This record gives structure tokens, sequence and C-alpha cells, in this order.
């Protein structure tokens, strides 16, 4: 039945905007100068950076990455409040819910990263500041490439123009994956999958009955999803060889294994 479907949808939807504090919905609003919302302060070099926090509530690079390594421990915290949601999640064995996780955690934040980013930069503290691309690449070496890549598919995947209930349902197939490396039971994921799929094609043409083979489209994106990640693990081992002082959470050590 579609309508078991919907009901789904609805669930997960419902879910993610309880999960997660800043909606794509909100982003939009912020970046774009609607009245819903409060303009940021704009970051986009060092003295704007340190008049941030008289708006906004070592050296700079660091700084900064030691502040997206935190907010990334936060989404890591968010989106396992949501996976806890997912109908049957729990249910599975503890150690596949890990390796789900694991696997899955930063391909999530990476998706709703781009929610929060134009051609120009990316919001942070919440909406509160928007920091600049142009900046960010200016950081010095090796950290002025840390956030392009992120920018890039970010650009290509905001063009599909999806909202925060086409992507409560696109997260929830990403982490119930069945061919992560290390899963004891394959099946069982598999199974729950299949159903998130099928929610996910049914809200697709339903809220994009114009788009042809968005289906598609956005199921290609988790090629790109997978890079990032794959390019920024080796960009950390690359940071942690040279900058021997610079600490790592242990939340996402234990995922970058
Ligand atoms: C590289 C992409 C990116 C993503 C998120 C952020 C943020 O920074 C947004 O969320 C925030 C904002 C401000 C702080 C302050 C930090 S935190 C600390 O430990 N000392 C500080 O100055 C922490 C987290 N930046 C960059
Ligand atoms: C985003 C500019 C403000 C810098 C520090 C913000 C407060 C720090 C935090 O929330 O962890």
């Amino acid at each position: 039945e579609s309508a078991d479907l919907r009901a789904l949808a609805k669930h997960l939807y419902d879910s993610y905007i309880k999960s997660f504090p800043l909606t794509k919905a909100k982003a939009r609003a912020i970046l774009t100068g609607k009245t819903t919302d409060k303009s940021p302060f704009v970051i986009y070099d060092m003295n704007s950076l340190m008049m941030g926090e008289d708006k906004i509530k070592k050296e700079v690079a660091i700084r900064i990455f030691q502040g997206c390594q935190f907010r990334s421990v936060e989404a890591v915290q968010e989106i396992t409040e949501y996976a806890k949601s997912i109908p049957g999640f729990v249910n599975l064995d503890l150690n596949d819910q890990v390796t789900l996780l694991k696997y899955g955690v930063h391909e999530i934040i990476y998706t709703m990263l781009a929610s929060l980013m134009n051609k120009d930069g990316v919001l942070i503290s919440e909406g509160q500041g928007f920091m600049t691309r142009e900046f960010l690449k200016s950081l010095r070496k090796p950290f002025g490439d840390f956030m392009e890549p992120k920018f890039e598919f970010a650009v290509k995947f905001n063009a599909l123009e999806l909202d925060d209930s086409d992507l409560a349902i696109f997260i929830a197939v990403i982490i119930l994956s069945g061919d992560r490396p290390g899963l004891l039971n394959v099946k069982p994921i598999e199974d729950i999958q299949d159903n998130l799929l099928q929610a996910l094609e049914l809200q697709l043409k339903l809220n994009h009955p114009e788009s042809s083979q968005l289906f598609a489209k956005l199921l290609q994106k988790m090629t790109d999803l997978r890079q990032i990640v794959t390019e920024h693990v080796q960009l950390l081992q690359v940071i942690k060889k040279t900058e021997t002082d610079m600490s790592l959470h242990p939340l996402l050590q234990e995922i970058y294994k």
C-alpha cells in the first residue's frame, strides 16, 4: 500500500524536525533575505573573524578547524538520535547498529552541510554567522582545500531542489545500507532499506512530479558523498602528521578507523 509508505514518510519527517534544530527551510530563509528569520554576521577575513564573537555566541586555521570538529561531534549526536527513530533500526544487532552509524554518519553530515551552503559560503553557529568560501580557501595549507570539495558537491546537490521532507527519507536510506563493511546480519538491514527506498520513491514523485528521474539522480549523488568522505579522511591523516599538537575527538577517531 502506498498509504503505509506515506505514513512512514510523515513519521521520518517529523522525527527529522525533532532531531535537527537547523532545517534546510530555516537555512534557506536566512541565506536569502526572508523576514521569517534574521541576518547572519558575515566572516570574510580576520578582522570580521574577531568581530565575529562580538555578535555570534592558537591560530585562526586550527581554531576554525577545531570548531568545525566540535560541530561534527554534535551532528553525530543529532544523527544518532534520528537513527534510533528509523523503524526497525534499534531492533537490529547492537554491533550492526554501531557499524551503520560509523559508516553512514559522515555521508549524512555532508548531505546536510549542503543545506547550509551556497556557492559563496556556509552558515555557522546555527545560522547566526556565515563564513565565506573565499576566506576558508585562503586559510594556510593544509587547510585551504579542507572545505572546497564540500562546496563543489553542495552546489551540484542543491540543484536537485530537495526539501526537508525529501531529505529525511534520503538520510534514512543512507544509514540502512547493508553493503557496509563488517555487517553480521545483512538481510534485516536490506529489508528496512527496501522499505525506505519505496517511501523515498513515492515521496519524490508526489513532491516533485515534474522532475524526471529525480529518484535516480539523487541515488547517484551517493557516489559523490562516498568520495568526499574518503578525501576528507586522507586529508585528516595529513593534518595529524604535520600538526602533532592538534587534538582529535575520540568519537571522530573511532569513526575514522
Ligand atoms: C569548517 C566548516 C565549519 C563548520 C562549522 C563551523 C562552526 O564553527 C559552527 O558552529 C560553531 C560555531 C562556532 C564555534 C566556536 C569555536 S568552538 C571552540 O571550541 N572554540 C571556537 O571558536 C564552534 C562551532 N565552522 C566551520
Ligand atoms: C561563529 C563565530 C563565533 C565563534 C564562537 C561561537 C561560540 C562557540 C560555540 O558555540 O561553541
